[PDB]
């Protein structure tokens, strides 16, 4: 069952029965009462994307240099979030992995749809790749994000076959593409903060016609070839919507020959990690991804 | 753990392996090689379907009249089988329902792609409701299948809403559209009889373009609207990759307020009840499908 800390709070954001700036507001509001933990430096930035000017927020670790960069990848159903709401987060994954992190604001929907989000998360990993000097960041490039962000860095994963060298992939809770039969899709399609109805709707927003559910930069998981894309770290939450299929996009990997760590995290929900203050596993998952990304970036423990 | 009984089968059909032709005779020799039960009479005949000549098979039970009919759509991943392969499971069906069972010749790709099944399928339906009396069926219809044949059944109920009336739906083992994701397909891809590697293949075979992927009468999970359908029996088995898409879909009918027995049976593997003369749980499967329909038909036990 849930932790009995989580059903708590589930019985004591309402995606589809209220306007988009309301949502929006409700999602800033939770997510950002979190606690800012002190890093050393945090900057704002733009990035000059192919499409727009892609606004970034870059937090420095208090340990000295040289440093890997984490490119992350705010959650929110391509619709919700943002940097902002996120720091909390991102200060917690900074100080964990001894890193950079740039959050990156890609365009959301329904203002901008699909492959928008896709095409600024993308051009913003290809230009820190590029400029990594800027961030004393030579120990190289990861990329990360959570639930829709996990959907866009796994997507990141595969264009940048061939183009850039990504060390790592961190896929936390991730969409992976369309689902329409899985066991906790259907299991959890209810009650469990996220719900079919707001990923219905989420859909509805971000994706223009049906087509755009087969295609590779929304569903990674019917990509051709997955073979040659950088070591993974894959998060998901026992009971999530989405489990089952990021367990798939880790077998999947695994077979084409990438190395997947792939965890569940049990008695708890998608968006877990956002609820790190009140939720210990949160934490737990964050202290994960900094080890793994102090192995990648420093081969230190 | 498997059935003993099945593991020893299974250490002792080559799809994409081996020509068309090739898996075919395979898998009449397989699959013909059951005892066939006596019925009353069995007639070939051919219905006029909206693009061809369709030839059906008509089996007549040793119970007196009047009778239920079920139209029986085989399985073979719209590829393979064919009325005379499913000639031992249709006479095992007549005697356990007490009804008449009518095996359609669906045409089959790759000479014939997709939605031909789908329409020669629904064809033979419409024909055979709107002439029960030659069959003294007047108790009514009903449409069963076995995999690709669940699936063309699953499809003809939804085409029939409006259209005709349909007492029941069975499905036995159905694939229920497109998915990259569910556990049990990811799990038992390889190793039990059908493989992810078939599942490729025929629908390599069978659709036009990923488009029809997305169409609901390849994908019937999908769907608008799933109610107002016909009361299911939906079969799953529990070494099989299309289990959870089958349970899934019976999930998504009883939501839209659709009667629905879901069972599945454990221990065994896609395709069990063909394999009825070895696998003992196959004919009680039969037994489970013949309660239903003697119940529906006939409010009879
Ligand atoms: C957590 C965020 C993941 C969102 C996953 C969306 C799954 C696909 O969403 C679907 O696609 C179609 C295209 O708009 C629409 O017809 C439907 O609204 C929706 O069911
Ligand atoms: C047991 C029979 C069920 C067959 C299910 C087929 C699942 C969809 O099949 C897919 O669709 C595409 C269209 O041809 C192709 O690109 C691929 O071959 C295949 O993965």
């Amino acid at each position: 069952p849930l932790d009995p800390r989580i059903k708590k709070l589930l019985e004591s954001v309402p995606i589809g029965k209220a306007s988009v700036d309301e949502v929006r507001k409700i999602f800033r509001q939770l997510a950002s009462a979190a606690p800012k933990a002190e890093v050393r430096k945090v900057e704002d930035i733009k990035i000059p994307g192919s499409e727009t000017s892609i606004n970034a927020r870059v937090y420095f670790p208090k340990a000295k240099g040289p440093y890997g960069v984490l490119v992350y990848l705010h959650g929110g159903g391509f619709v919700i979030g943002d940097v902002e709401s996120y720091d909390p987060l991102c200060r917690a994954i900074t100080n964990a992995c001894n890193c950079v992190v740039v959050s990156v604001d890609y365009r959301l929907a329904p203002e901008y749809k699909f492959p928008s989000a896709v095409i600024d998360s993308f051009d913003a990993t290809n230009w820190i790749y590029n400029n990594l000097d800027k961030f004393d960041g030579e120990m190289g490039i990861a990329i990360a994000g959570d639930s829709a962000g996990g959907n866009l860095a796994a997507v990141v994963a595969l264009l940048s076959k061939g183009k850039l060298d990504l060390k790592y992939q961190i896929l936390i809770y991730p969409a992976v593409g369309f689902d329409s039969v899985s066991r906790s899709m259907i299991e959890y399609s209810d009650g469990f903060f996220l719900t079919r109805e707001h990923i219905e709707w989420f859909g509805s927003q971000y994706l223009r016609s049906p087509a755009d559910l087969l295609d590779f930069r929304f569903s990674p998981i019917i990509a051709q070839d997955l073979s040659g894309l950088p070591p993974a770290l894959i998060i998901t939450a026992e009971y999530d919507p989405l489990r089952d299929q990021g367990e798939a996009y880790a077998n999947r990997l695994l077979q084409a020959g990438v190395p997947v760590t792939s965890v569940r995290f049990n008695n708890v929900i998608e968006g877990f990690l956002s609820f790190f203050p009140l939720i210990d596993q949160g934490k737990d998952a964050i202290g994960l991804i900094g080890s793994v990304l102090r192995r990648t970036f420093y081969d230190k423990s």
